[PDB]
């Protein structure tokens, strides 16, 4: 067990295990997980800054029972000088004259002194969109690899980073079949370097470990994977953004069993009105096969650890009402398959079609929407 800080994260099974190899000491550990977004965007900060106090956030959310924040970031928010905008100096006198890089590192050691881990997520090459691909005409792969290098040397210096969510949401931008081999989207097991995530995430991941032997590597599913695998299921193509594990079975991400850990995205009516939403079509009931086909047989036939790195919506809260009836679902069903480990989006209110936890007054909760989600946490 290598490890720049005394703690090694591995997955067995379909469990994470956190060791402190000074002691020999080892446990599982849950994931009860939200995402706090920002620093993918340009404002290169977590949101809610000005009407918070970034401590009392970490505070709160370690209240209400969760112990890890997956954290979003575009690659200036991690280049040493970025400034940080929106935030209110008078409720975070401390973050005075620091960049995005020197606040992040303060949240961090915040949050490990808190108990809570954090899951860093390369969410956006640029600070805008989330790109299709892991790179850009102007932005190469080799380019991305030495951003995650950078950070994961970084980083990696802090007990409570349990690793590095490769890409966010690799995905298409045109249909099938074109979207197999036209170039513009994630594929996967399509036998094509330029557009494979699964072999990507191979590549990425295997620099990552380099540095951050002690790291797990979170792989996300794609939107699209090849058409054999996607053409095998009637919802072959209405799987989400980074939630598509359909062609795990026939092409495994070749990295470390001990390592590597899947994690799909999955939403609700409020983020796209997806076929089988109508009742007309199985709804509700239908759901658990749907999600058992998309991702959940990774972990409930394979074996492997599954961890939901995004799901979320209104919850009825000016949204689709079919919502509160999904996400309870959702989570009777995370509940029933043993899915314990994940994260919701998101912390932050500022989400368009989900909303989040806390309520646009950055203060208050979603208290339905939470103690359904609460449900998880045992
Ligand atoms: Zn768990
Ligand atoms: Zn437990
Ligand atoms: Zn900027
Ligand atoms: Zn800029
Ligand atoms: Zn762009
Ligand atoms: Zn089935
Ligand atoms: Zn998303
Ligand atoms: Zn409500």
């Amino acid at each position: 067990y290598q490890t720049p800080t005394g703690i090694y994260y591995e997955v067995r099974g379909d469990t994470i295990y956190m060791i402190n190899v000074t002691s020999g000491e080892e446990t599982p550990i849950h994931l009860f997980g939200v995402n706090w977004f920002g620093f993918e965007t340009p404002n290169h900060v977590v949101h809610g800054l000005w009407k918070r106090n970034w401590e009392d956030m970490l505070l709160q959310i370690k209240s209400l029972g969760f112990n890890a924040i997956r954290l979003p970031f575009c690659t200036e928010s991690v280049k040493p000088g970025t400034q940080p905008i929106g935030i209110d100096y008078s409720k975070n006198p401390d973050l005075r004259g620091l960049d995005s890089l020197q606040i992040m590192e303060k949240i961090i050691k915040k949050a490990g002194d808190l108990g809570i881990f954090v899951l860093l997520d390369y969410h956006r090459i640029g600070c805008t969109h989330i790109e299709p691909l892991w790179y850009t005409e102007d932005f190469s792969e080799e380019d991305f690899i030495n951003t995650w290098i950078e950070v994961a040397k970084r980083f990696g210096k802090y007990w409570n980073v349990i690793g590095a969510d490769l890409k966010n949401e690799p995905h298409s931008v045109t249909s099938p079949p074109a979207a197999y081999t036209d170039g513009t989207g994630a594929t996967w097991g399509m036998g094509n370097p330029a557009t494979d995530w699964n072999l990507a995430a191979e590549r990425i991941g295997k620099a990552i470990l380099k540095v951050a032997p002690h790291w797990l590597i979170f792989v996300e599913g794609t939107q699209f994977t090849n058409p054999k695998t996607d053409s095998s299921y009637k919802w072959g193509y209405n799987a989400w953004w980074g939630g598509n594990l359909m062609a795990v079975k026939d092409y495994p991400v070749n990295l470390p069993k001990n390592k590597l850990v899947y994690s799909p995205h999955v939403y609700g009516p409020d983020v796209y009105n997806q076929p089988y939403f109508g009742p007309a079509k199985g709804f509700p009931d239908n759901l658990p096969d749907i999600w058992y086909h998309h991702f959940g047989y990774v972990k409930l036939e394979l074996g492997y650890s599954v961890v939901i790195g995004e799901f979320g919506g209104k919850y009825g809260h000016g949204g689709d009402p079919r919502d509160v009836i999904w996400q309870n679902k959702l989570v009777d069903w995370m509940i029933e398959n043993k899915f314990c480990d994940f994260f919701y989006w998101s912390w932050n209110p500022d989400s368009g079609d989900t909303g989040g936890i806390l309520q646009d007054d950055w203060t208050t909760i979603w208290e339905d929407k939470y103690n359904n989600l609460k449900r998880l946490m045992d």
